[PDB]
């Protein structure tokens, strides 16, 4: 039936059998099909792509073409009528710290990226879309609905570009369009070390033979490292404040500076790597540069898997955790570890956990300075507020003592993100993440809300009343039914997120199913999972079993007062113990007698 496959834009896969370590590109993880779970390959399709013309065009591209008998609503109208809200009062999640939201975006970034197609440089094309809002080819501008306020102050549209696709880049005619995942499907720290060897190498400090990641030589943080700047122009970290002139950081993943707290968690990770390479040298002084780099890199990957799977996933999935992620039973080579396309949308539930402000806290966790609390939008691509305003320590305190936004059926995505997002290469703090998301679903040819309900063994509502019983909400159901004339057409993103939260979790049934399934594949089909026998020594695993974000903080900042359960709401000083009483990552198990 289907062809052996397509693969013009990839090199060959030459695999070293003996090698202990993972590749930067992900390749060679799975031996029977080595390209499974590797960067620059097409996202997996758990269900046939759904496209206007069943090839590449997205629904909503042709006025005349409908989906299931009806026209799909404009992404911004859905955004305005359903996703928005004015009152930031009473929306904080009482039992989740703001680190919960942050750890989410880190893991998502480690897992997937589908960057747009590059026609922009040395071409007017990118400004042709913005300026006259002409939909063509890649340019798929997000139009404003009639009653939109932005019509008056911004124009007729929000620029938008279709994501890049495999066997690229002018349209081809045979199979449906498949977008690219430009990072490795494996929870492997790709966001710290890179997914391309070309970048992986640059990021490294090769000068000395100590296997350290390269750091900033222009600025420090109390004798603590900063990520190196990325001296590429134009830079949005420079554009948001042309007086301070501070470039964006250079990390393993392209999007590290998008918001100051992501940039922050990125700074914590780099350090933990360096701190580890230094510790290893000391125990195994005879180790060469590469070994220190590799062994350290290996440890940090284990660290993220434990945190994400032991501490994070259970509080996201809760009651559904065990249903989809039963305890480890070992590597299975028949498990597809590739990230599926819809997961890159399911995982965006995190957008409703982002709150309107960010604070900096002093040593008694009190407002640090006159403008300690800041509006989120002034922080997109804001790098100067870290270097020219006291560094990470104060921001990492806010991550521990503040709360994440709770998902709310009447209060979904905060305006900081819904009206004021800043997108590089554009000039204004006036974009909508919600609209984008919806437009992206359409761009990826995503199947409707009910196909996914069907895919998960859940009911498939066909009427208003049907939808109300599923969402447990009359007015939400009424609004969706009005815009979408049938559930079958509700874009998965807004669909999955409209479902109420499963008890003890922070997502509904549909997302618990889609997320749960992906993460289980991510663990089970990974030849290098930290717990998979033979990857680490029996003793090393026991050592790793004690890791904690608290510990990661204590070891890489001068914060000496942390909670024990970093992801839950914790107030100071009651829920805050001294760092001394927190387990360490004793690295003794790594000694290597040469004799
Ligand atoms: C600003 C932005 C954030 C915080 C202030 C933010 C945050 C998150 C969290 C907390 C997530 C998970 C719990 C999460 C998931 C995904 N995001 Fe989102 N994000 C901010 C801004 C963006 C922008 C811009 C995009 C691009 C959207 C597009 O289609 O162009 C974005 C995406 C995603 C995304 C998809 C990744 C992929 O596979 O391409 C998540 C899975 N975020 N974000
Ligand atoms: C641009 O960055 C500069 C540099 O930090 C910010 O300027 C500082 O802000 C206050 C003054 O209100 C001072 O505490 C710093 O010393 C200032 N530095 C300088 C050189 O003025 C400025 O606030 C930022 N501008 C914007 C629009 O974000
Ligand atoms: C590389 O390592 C050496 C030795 O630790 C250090 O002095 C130097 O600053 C580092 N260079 C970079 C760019 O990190
Ligand atoms: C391995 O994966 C295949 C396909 O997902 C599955 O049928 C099989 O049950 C798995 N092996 C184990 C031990 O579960
Ligand atoms: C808070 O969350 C933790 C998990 O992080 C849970 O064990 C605890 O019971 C929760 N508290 C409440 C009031 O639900
Ligand atoms: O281009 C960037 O670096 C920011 C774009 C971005 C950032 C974080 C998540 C998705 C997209
Ligand atoms: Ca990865």
């Amino acid at each position: 039936s289907w062809e052996v496959g397509c693969g013009a834009p990839v090199p060959l896969v030459k695999c070293d059998e003996n090698s202990p370590y993972r590749t930067i590109t992900g390749d060679c993880n799975n031996r029977r099909s080595p390209a499974l779970g590797a960067a620059n390959r097409a996202l997996a399709r758990w269900l046939p792509a759904e496209y206007e013309d069943g090839l590449a065009l997205p629904f909503g591209w042709t006025q005349r073409k409908t989906r299931n008998g009806f026209r799909v609503p404009l992404a911004r109208e859905v955004s305005n009528k359903i996703v928005g809200y004015l009152d930031e009062e009473g929306v904080l999640d009482q039992n989740r710290s703001l680190l919960f939201m942050q750890w989410g975006q880190i893991v998502d970034h480690d897992l997937d990226f589908a960057p747009e197609t590059e026609l922009g440089s040395n071409e007017h094309s990118k400004t042709q879309c913005e300026e006259y809002c002409i939909q063509g080819d890649n340019c798929f501008p997000i139009m404003f609905p009639k009653n939109d306020p932005k019509l008056k102050t911004q124009g007729k549209c929000m620029p938008f570009f279709r994501a890049g696709f495999v066997c690229p880049t002018p349209p081809y005619q045979s199979l449906a369009r498949e977008q690219i995942n430009a990072v490795t499907s494996f929870l492997d720290a790709s966001l710290v070390y890179g997914s391309e060897p070309s970048l992986a190498s640059r990021l490294r400090n090769l000068s000395s033979p100590l296997g350290l990641m390269a750091v900033n030589q222009e600025a420090w943080d109390h004798g603590l490292a900063y990520l190196p700047f990325n001296n590429k122009k134009p830079s949005p970290c420079e554009f948001i404040n042309t007086t301070a002139r501070v470039p964006c950081f250079l990390a393993g993943d392209f999007r590290a500076s998008e918001q100051i707290l992501l940039a922050t968690a990125h700074t914590l990770l780099l350090r933990e790597h360096n701190r580890l390479a230094r510790e290893l040298k000391k125990l195994n002084p005879h180790w060469n540069g590469e070994k220190l780099y590799q062994e350290a890199r290996k440890i940090l990957g284990a660290f993220i898997q434990i945190i994400t799977f032991r501490d994070y996933l259970p509080i996201v999935l809760g009651s559904e955790m065990q249903k989809w992620i039963p305890p480890y039973q070992g590597y299975n080579n028949s498990v597809d570890p590739r990230i599926s396309n819809v997961f890159t949308f399911a995982f965006r539930f995190g957008h409703m956990e982002v709150p309107s402000t960010v604070s900096r806290l002093d040593e008694n966790y009190q407002p640090w300075g006159p403008e300690a609390e800041l509006p989120l939008h002034t922080l997109f691509f804001n790098t100067w507020r870290i270097i020219k305003d006291g560094g990470i320590d104060p921001l990492v305190r806010g991550l521990l003592a503040k709360k994440s936004k709770l998902m709310n059926q009447d209060k979904m995505v905060t305006s900081e993100l819904r009206n004021k997002l800043f997108q590089p290469t554009h000039k204004i703090h006036g974009f909508d993440l919600a609209a984008i998301n919806l437009q992206r679903c359409r761009d990826h040819g995503m199947p409707g809300y009910n196909s996914w309900r069907g895919f998960c063994g859940l009911s498939q509502p066909k009427t208003l009343k049907g939808l109300q019983t599923v969402l447990k909400n009359k007015i939400l159901a009424k609004k969706l039914m009005d815009l979408y004339k049938t559930p079958d057409n509700i874009d998965i993103w807004i669909g999955g997120n409209a479902e109420p939260m499963v008890e003890r979790g922070r997502v509904g049934p549909l997302l618990a199913c889609l997320l749960g399934r992906q993460f289980q594949q991510i663990r089970d089909g990974d030849r290098f999972w930290w717990e998979n026998p033979g990857v680490f020594t029996e003793k090393q695993r026991d050592s790793l079993q004690k890791v904690s974000f608290s510990r990661l903080i204590c070891d890489n900042t001068h914060i000496t007062k942390v909670p024990l359960h970093a992801f839950q709401a914790n107030n100071y000083p009651h829920d805050f113990v001294d760092c001394s009483t927190v387990d360490k990552l004793d690295l003794s198990p790594w000694a290597s007698r040469e004799n």
